[PDB]
């Protein structure tokens, strides 16, 4: 019975070994950058609206030609047999029973077909490979699986120095590996190559899906991907875990959002931790949110059943905030006036 | 023998078994716009006027057609019987004593009719209940018991997420009901309907009594309001008990008043402890303020005697402030200015 | 040895009895005031200058007729034999020693007329008494015994609330006493009257001293003073002693200073704990700052030789400020220019 | 196995006395202009772009005639053999094989020749001596062991009150001493003379090496700069150890290099800890970074070789935040944006 994700934190935090709590919590350099996410949202406060017509609040979107239960997806998270036995396919089925889309990654613990297989209309996100036939094989697997999206991630031409699994010498245990082929941070640096805008083209013409572009966080950047045909963006700077330093997405969405001009989907991440974060991203122009690490803490706390328990408050929380905010769909949360304060 | 409100908080936790200190400390969600409300208020800084003439300085007001002794009533605080066994009566008895109107609520725990007979011209909060009729019937009741306005709830059109009350398991003890007809949580999901325009139009209608809408937080609801008929708002979060991420009242309070422009009165809530609070109010341009917990704190701490001792001990904070400041009336102190600090 | 003020508040803990160490650090109320005096003066930065000649650095200033060794006086504060049996005259001498001006006060535990008689071209500040008549008898005596400034103070027309005193129920010891004639708070709202812009022209037609203003915190009061023929404001909240959420002075200072356009000396007080902060006033556009507390923590300490310490490390301390930021005198410190920070 | 600057200082004060440590570590004053350096970078954060060729990214810049492995020096620290017993010969040793320019003080504890004669192609860092002719030898005999700048430091017209030295007693032990010739704070004020701008015409006209005016903050001092024909600035608050309550480099950066528009080269330091920092700090518009008490902490904690380790640490931060950020070379660093956030 949790009323809060940071219950499940508490939960997680329990029952995983010190390392890979860390290495799921930490971020890059001194991680400024992660508490920064944090800080970002608690800075903002919604104006809500009274008096409005609540007879039937939804929280449904479309998005990408789906439609979604709520503005919200699951994160691509690397290795989640890391958390739980089950990993990959504990969250995917779970998100597939809320009406969720699951991104299934690049790096996932168990292969892309077999979480596809779950149901539940995925995306796929990728990470560039040493060429582009073999980066390519991977877009068009995903595709033929069913998967409904590429999340295209932009903001790691080689993973960021994660002090955590550096001091705790982090390896992956010999029972996880990357299905579908810090000594995490040493592997990427040999495999993968970084990404450039001729790299999103590649994929662009190589598949009829909606290509979007995760970790996007200047605003010519962002315009630029709409030039590039890109369907969307993540507005990002990946949890924490890359450039230290790097701004919260959250301070930079609403000049995204005013730059794209209805160009492609905007989403956001880091940080989301409430229906009330989910309601400040739409009120800062958000077609959806991703979150991360709180679907991690819910499947190393309980499984495929934790990650329901995790999205079933969550969609509780969202709909107490639209309606309270006198929002009876999405659309009309986009419209929500925002304020900074002070904490 | 108390010299600041925090002197009757400390009081209060002392006697009150935790659970219902918890229901009326509490906020919703994580609390932040009930942090924020004290926040809010300790940023402001009032610029004060020296070598006025303070001859006859006082700190009466005139409102909804009544003089009350201070810019101040007591804000609606449902269920009182579970601060001390004399309720609303030892509130209502002391708020008449000290000239200050006390908000009878929808919940109150002792009716309407017996609270209105201690005299004071009191005024009566509204819940917008399952049809039309049934509301317009506590409106009449109220009026016909000779309450002299209607504050009418406009943020509730179901309760917020009270985690403190949901981890504790609150409910009312058999003793205490709502004597006019989460456990409380689950109660108003059920009978109380939210409330809409049409609902704030059937009220204006059905009663001569000004109306006050409590819980305007945007400034085109505060304009709506005035266009509505209505006689006055309630610039409020709900003590932060409502959406958690709301705007405080005291951050949105000079640009309504501004947006208003006479219309209505426009009064606030939220965090008020002090005379100095109260001249921090006025300053920005409120009409008057409500305070809720201290109130309760002083119920419980020591009844009806208790609260006479905080309204008298406001009352020298406010008389304080205001001749401090160089103000002989609450007009005067409205034309103060402020300036932002940093705390 | 004394290397910096602080040193001289621990010392001044030791020595001093409970109740009289807290009638002298407290403020009123919250003690908002009284905090944001210290955290304006800590978000105020210097921009020096480089590279000016300082082959002959002075830190000496003419005000109100005389030459004073430092852009520095004494600030007014009552009854100094609750610090040290010598009181006012301990103060007194050093400040004379020093070529500081000292302010005898009103409520002096040393008659005023003994303490003029030290020497050193002192001060007088004036509290509004009961009537015009008597008021103008201790200006007038002040004036026969070589005083050279009125200071009146016009923020209080009467006390503002003192809870340490209240809680430690503070009265005065038998033999302290007021030599020129909360229990103190108690004895004020009895004795004096609060002034008014006709009480200030009364002084001003009483004497040829300049007149100047203590505790103008709004512009047009600022403005006002100079019309009514002031020589000079204090730009003060008192200590934050008097209303409770009063801007502090050092935020209304270059508000005030480019307003009076030269037309009075305008001098600030509040928080002042080193030759640093003499230099952020000066920058500000001061022409001189009060020190208060500070000159108390000395006399305590060490009475006559304490204050003479503490002025020969403030001394120090402005020279050394103003030649590292490249001021060979006050008048080229008032235009450095500033930036605020965050702390 | 240092992965971190932090675990450098944490590895410095273990071995170091604690009063060198202190000398090392302290500020002026309160050390708010210390504590201040840190804050404003942390304030800052990076727009990184995306998608860019990184197929070779480089940290090199070409600086004062000469190609440098990475934006960045080593700072002028007095008295190195407090430290290490090899003092300044393990610190230029280092920075020669990192490719960094090292910065020989005048207060050097190792002469100025030795140090030049380790090679690397070392800077001299100038303090105004008691008369014009030895000043000027001292320049003449750095140009004649291949220094190529002279940093002229111009923010120490005598040493600021470092209150750490002062209350631990510090002096110099008798081994170590100033080889090209508060205890050090007393000495300073007998044996050097303030400099001005005449003192920087005639260092110009004395040599052909660029002559860089280290300690700038005002706008109007960094436009004379340019005027006099210095080469280039250093942005600087001396680390906080001069003017207590200086503005931090970092804050009047931009404005700097805006007003400066390509006439002289523009350097920062001040708490630069990380190749995240130098990024911050190109990005607001530095040429290069001095790094100052980090290169002795890794001296005091492991010699030459623990300054190499820093060395080759920082220059692994200064390439990942780089490519992080989309940055190719240092040029496009500078072309980053920033936002301030907060912390
Ligand atoms: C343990 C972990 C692994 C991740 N792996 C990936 C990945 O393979 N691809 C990717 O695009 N993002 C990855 N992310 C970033 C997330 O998708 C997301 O941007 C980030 O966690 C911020 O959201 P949060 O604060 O909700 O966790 C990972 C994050 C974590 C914590
Ligand atoms: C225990 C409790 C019960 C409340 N019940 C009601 C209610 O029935 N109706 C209403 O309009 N507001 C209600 N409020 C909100 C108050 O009227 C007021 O808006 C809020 O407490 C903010 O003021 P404060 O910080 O002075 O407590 C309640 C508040 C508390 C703490
Ligand atoms: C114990 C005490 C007594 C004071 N008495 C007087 C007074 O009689 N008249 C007056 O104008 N100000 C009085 N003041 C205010 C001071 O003159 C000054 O405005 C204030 O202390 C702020 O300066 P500081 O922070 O340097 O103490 C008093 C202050 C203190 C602390
Ligand atoms: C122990 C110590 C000695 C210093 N000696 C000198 C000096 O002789 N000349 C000079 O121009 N700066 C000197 N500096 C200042 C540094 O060059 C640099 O401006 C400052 O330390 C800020 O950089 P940091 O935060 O990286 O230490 C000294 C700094 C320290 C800590």
């Amino acid at each position: 019975t949790y009323v809060s994700l940071a219950d499940l934190e508490r939960a997680a935090r329990d029952v995983l070994p010190g390392e890979i709590f860390d290495f799921l919590a930490g971020g890059s350099g001194t991680e400024a950058s992660l508490v920064a996410n944090r800080t970002a949202l608690e800075r903002v406060f919604v104006i809500p609206r009274m008096l409005r017509d609540l007879t039937d609040v939804t929280t449904e979107i479309d998005i990408f030609g789906r439609r979604a239960a709520l503005p919200m997806a699951v994160a691509p998270v690397a290795y989640q047999r890391l958390f739980h036995p089950e990993g990959e396919l504990a969250v995917a089925r779970a998100a597939r029973d809320a009406g969720v889309p699951y991104t299934i990654c690049t790096l996932s613990s168990v292969s892309l077909e077999e979480i596809a297989a779950v149901g539940g209309r995925p995306w796929f996100q990728l990470y560039w490979l040493r060429d582009e036939k073999r980066s390519l094989d991977l877009v068009r697997r995903a595709e033929d699986a069913g998967c409904e999206a590429i999340v295209f991630t932009v903001d790691v031409p080689w993973m960021g120095r994660r002090l955590r699994d550096m001091r705790n010498g982090f390896a992956l245990p010999e029972w996880v590996t990357a299905a579908n082929f810090s000594a995490v941070a040493d592997h990427t640096a040999r495999e993968f190559a970084p990404a450039t805008w001729e790299s999103v083209e590649a994929v662009r013409a190589h598949t009829d899906l909606p290509v979007v572009l995760k970790g996007i966080l200047a605003v010519e950047d962002a315009r630029r991907a709409v030039d590039a045909g890109a369907g969307g963006i993540v507005v990002s700077n990946h949890g924490g875990r890359q450039l230290d330093g790097a701004v919260p997405g959250i301070e930079m969405l609403g000049e995204i959002v005013a730059a794209v001009s209805g160009g492609c989907e905007v989403l956001v991440d880091g940080g989301i931790r409430s229906g009330g974060d989910v309601l400040k991203a739409t009120a800062l122009g958000a077609s959806a949110v991703l979150v991360g690490r709180p679907v991690m803490w819910a499947l190393a706390a309980a499984g495929q059943d934790g990650v329901r328990q995790l999205l079933e408050l969550l969609a509780e929380e969202v709909r107490d905030a639209m309606g309270l905010a006198g929002c009876e769909s999405v659309g009309a949360a986009r419209r929500l006036n925002t304020k900074l304060g002070v904490v």
